[PDB]
């Protein structure tokens, strides 16, 4: 009901379906996503198209379980032995884009951009977010994401390699058509070595104090209302 | 004495002084700024400018006639540990050349605005020195693996345009660019901001040199090569 | 028989002299040019330069028909471990496609001078085979973790150009230039040079592979898409891979 699932040979598309919420991620889609991700291995399918409906790819998070929820897609996606090309449609913000940074390969449209708005908004992210951020953009523009909000345009992503391409979502299935053509082992090898990067890493302590601080500040609170922010 | 601190607002820049030496480090130069940097936080300010009066931001290490010439080593990790601990995001206003300790001291900075003129440098390799491990891997992060190789190995400079290229460069502009910015990042979730720099610190760069890493840095310094620079080195 | 070595002033040039095989990597031409970065020293030599004889760099490895092709990968590991252990800073001058082994080769070099018609690949993913860790470590390193992804999963060629934008090129050249460059190098000081370059090749990229990467490495290199691979090569026809 929130994602449409097509399969044209041995590709498979996922699309968001929330255009009206810019794809934002509630507990239903998140779960019928990892499903979708789990399930496309009853192939046929050798590679995987995740896109959105709309204006954007996916503008973040939309409830007790939502977190558990997240890992678990994150999980299924870097699991998945098929390589998943994002036809990053439209912007790809907060919880949007880690979702973008966990497919595979990028495929971007002109007009997208990729922004991690939390210093607005008071909050922190996990160490993989930061990790993998760092890996795509370059450790000098991922300071400037971090501690400035700077939106990362379609240009620098394919600059830096956030984009491995410019294009559509024809672009995209064209692309993973190909893909579906190689050697299912060799990839699933890569995959594997390449997401074992150390991008996956636990928070240290100093870390999580900062994180847990973040999170419970009336900070939070103060931007959602407007900001005059206090540090607490 | 030999830095300027000025505030407008929640930005507080910091302006080496020592045009002289083109604002080369020495022992009573580290020290000011270490203080600089810790007492930042003491006046409401969000955000650090750090920048260098005249035409270099800093042309590297002078210790001459330095009287705490012995203290400088331990003066240096000082302020590069008070600029790691910071709350405050410190932009770097990267207003002409960058050398040696320089770059050290600019790539320790949390964001840089660079000058079209200037440009950064490690010359160690024809002064037969060695790096500590962070410089190395701080360079390789913001230039990539592939120029830090040219720069370490054959003390390549960085253009302010391969710098944007790179990142290490953020933005291309002047000391108003870079306060400018500053005032946008003052007004940002200190919180937030913290914990970024604080994980983004903490990425691996700060690290414990090798025992094969300490072997070869001690014999550099205490070299014959390192005295020699004609500079026809011997390897020795 | 396989290598050329020439010396002018402190600059030693070693080339790569396996045209007919667009230079593609054996046992024999893998020893004598780890014997030539061990003994490069022995001169009066402050920097080497690599290249290759003809079109190509390294077109990757010809093990036909080479009487000790088991020992390959032995010779392999040893060649690497010279390289990474040298004291001289090694500037490739890739004069041509750097393909597989050849790619692991240019990669191992100290700095590139890469030729306007020269590319880069690791077209693993054409044959159903993996690589080690440090060949994806190296590479992400190199053209930075997004191209390395497109590079590995869909065997995506790197040009000039793009090395050049990364920094995979240090520069875009010819050979002279490289020897230019290097003649420079070889006035710097050797003890700097020595100690950057192991600090820089301790960054991590040498890594043992985990269990799991073991696992995934060994099923590759022992499918039957690997054979299948050969197969369709030998039949000039796409191959049709089972995933086993």
């Amino acid at each position: 009901a929130m994602i449409g699932i097509t399969q044209a040979e041995a590709v498979l598309t996922i699309e968001l379906q929330r255009p009206e919420r810019r794809n934002a991620l509630n507990s239903q889609l998140v779960e019928e996503l990892t499903q979708a991700i789990r399930k496309a291995g009853d192939g046929s399918a050798r590679a995987i198209v995740l896109t959105g409906q709309g204006t954007a790819f996916c503008a973040g998070a939309d409830a007790a379980d939502y977190p558990d929820r997240l890992i678990e897609l994150h999980k299924a996606m870097d699991a998945s032995p098929m390589p998943v090309v994002g036809a990053i449609n439209g912007p790809a913000i907060g919880a949007g884009l880690q979702l973008a940074m966990q497919c595979d390969l990028r495929v971007v449209a002109p007009d997208a951009f990729f922004q991690f708005p939390t210093s607005k908004y008071g909050l922190a992210l996990d160490n993989w977010s930061i990790r993998r951020l760092s890996s795509l953009v370059g450790h000098g523009r991922a300071r400037a994401m971090l501690l400035s909000a700077e939106k990362l345009t379609a240009e620098i992503a394919l600059h830096t390699g956030m984009a491995n391409r410019i294009g559509t979502l024809a672009d995209a299935q064209a692309w993973a058509a190909e893909i579906a053509r190689l050697a299912p082992l060799a990839i699933q090898h890569a995959k594997r070595v390449l997401n074992d990067d150390g991008a996956i890493e636990e928070a240290w302590p100093a870390h999580k104090e900062l994180f847990d601080k973040a999170w419970g500040s009336q900070d939070v609170i103060e931007a959602q209302v407007a900001p005059k922010f206090q540090g607490a």
